[PDB]
């Protein structure tokens, strides 16, 4: 039986942090106040060569000073009431503290994660700040690091408040602190965007078991689902994640074995830095995303040609988010609020959710040690009928986290047409 101790909880604070100051969050941050923390971890092996001495120590100093740019990470949330029944938010940069775990695993190995069909549940514990909901910020940290100890190697486990972060953000982060710990960059920047048709304080009203498999998307394999799509669809500009997204979306729908007529759903994040009045990077350490959702019948996405038809849907979807979009989405929040709600783990659904990026950086996260050779979300946001893509190792690929019921990812793992462009 796979388990785990906490060796130390330590509180950490950013150095040289001015007096206290605050941050103005848009819909954008506020939209995932009821939603999980945000939660990424990076897989290392340990060779019996390799020298780890003063690990845990080196990862914590670099941390701290990564911290001198990151204020927020250290703050805490702050609600303002109002007598219109409404309330407000706001980051108080406090220097309050973030919080630093260093944790041991018992019978739990790098390879076995790595080769396991099904992820080991043990490493959703290796994440900090499990269940946590975004708006208990105001008094629960913003900000956690667990380090945790494996036989074979370590993992690097974060959770940030998702309505300070974004994934994009997120992963800036993280690249830092691995750019620091191996031996500067430039100035991210907090100041959150406001089109100056909203002042800043922005005001609104509040409120079957999971697995997990990991699907291996080849550069290779990408290609071919790219061109299939555009062929069926007579196009040319379905991308890459598109073909995916309707790829693992059809093995999904049919390892439901729905019916024909049935209504379904495919929520996808659109990043939306690409469109701010000036255009960011991932500089930008906030939230920038919307959630879009596709629409579509089940037999129309199952019949012969539905890869095209259903990644042809996205791409149009999609294209509907350009600037004039965004913005009237951005100012009409406030009057009418959205929240990513958790829900809990259905037996079934008419409903996919897709997170996380193939354009983070992920294994380029050497702290002095190595590359990762794993990555993976957090448990906490997981539930089934979600999906989260992240790229591979090898240049070009892709890797998905699939959780869903145990039969339905069985089916899948044995459905010919899916692994045909599939391993894992
Ligand atoms: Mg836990
Ligand atoms: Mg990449």
């Amino acid at each position: 039986m796979s388990s785990i101790q906490i060796l130390s909880t330590t509180t950490i604070h950013a150095p040289n942090h001015p007096n206290d100051y605050s941050i103005d969050l848009t819909p954008w941050d506020l939209q995932y106040l009821t939603f999980g923390i945000n939660q990424k971890g990076v897989l290392y092996h340990h060779p019996p060569n390799l020298d780890t001495t003063n690990q845990i120590q080196h990862l914590k100093q670099s941390l701290l000073s990564t911290l001198e740019y990151f204020h927020p990470l250290t703050g805490r949330l702050n609600v303002t009431n109002h007598e219109d029944n409404t309330v407000s938010y706001s980051v108080n940069c406090n220097n309050e503290g973030a919080l630093f775990i260093h944790a041991e695993a018992k019978d739990i190995s790098v390879g076995e994660i790595l080769e396991s069909t099904y992820l080991p549940v043990i490493l959703y514990s290796f994440f900090p700040l499990n269940g946590v909901k975004n708006y208990q910020g105001t008094t629960k940290p913003l900000f956690a690091v667990q380090v945790t100890e494996l036989i074979d190697g370590i993992f690097i486990g974060c959770a940030i408040n998702h309505s300070v972060v974004d994934g994009t953000a997120f992963w800036y982060f993280i690249n830092t602190w691995a750019k620091i710990s191996k031996g500067i960059s430039p100035v991210p920047s907090f100041k959150r965007w406001f089109p100056d048709s909203v002042q800043p304080p922005i005001r609104f009203q509040f409120p079957k078991p999971m697995f997990e498999r990991l699907f291996h998307f080849s550069k290779e394999n990408i290609a071919k689902l790219k061109s299939k799509a555009n062929l069926e669809a007579g196009k040319t500009r379905i991308s890459s994640l598109q073909a995916v997204f309707t790829h693992i979306w059809r093995a999904i729908v049919r390892s439901r074995s729905v019916d024909p007529q049935e209504e379904l759903k495919f929520g996808i994040d659109i990043g939306v830095r690409p469109r701010l009045t000036p255009p960011r990077k991932n500089d930008y350490f906030a939230n920038a995303v919307v959630e879009c959702a596709v629409t579509m019948k089940a037999g129309e996405l199952l019949e012969d040609g539905g890869l095209g038809k259903g990644a042809w849907e996205m791409n149009q979807k999609i294209a509907l988010y350009n600037d004039e979009m965004v913005k009237n989405l951005f100012e009409n929040w406030s009057t009418t609020p959205s929240f990513s709600f958790l829900g809990s783990n259905l037996a079934d659904s008419n409903s996919v959710m897709i997170g996380s990026s193939p354009w983070f950086d992920v294994y380029g996260n050497d702290f002095g040690w190595g590359k990762p050779v794993g990555v993976r979300n957090g448990g906490t946001n997981k539930r089934n009928w979600k999906v989260y893509v992240c790229a591979g190792v090898e240049e070009g690929s892709m890797n998905l986290e699939v959780c869903l019921p145990y039969e339905n990812l069985e089916a899948i793992g044995n459905d010919s047409e899916f692994m045909d462009a599939a391993s894992g």
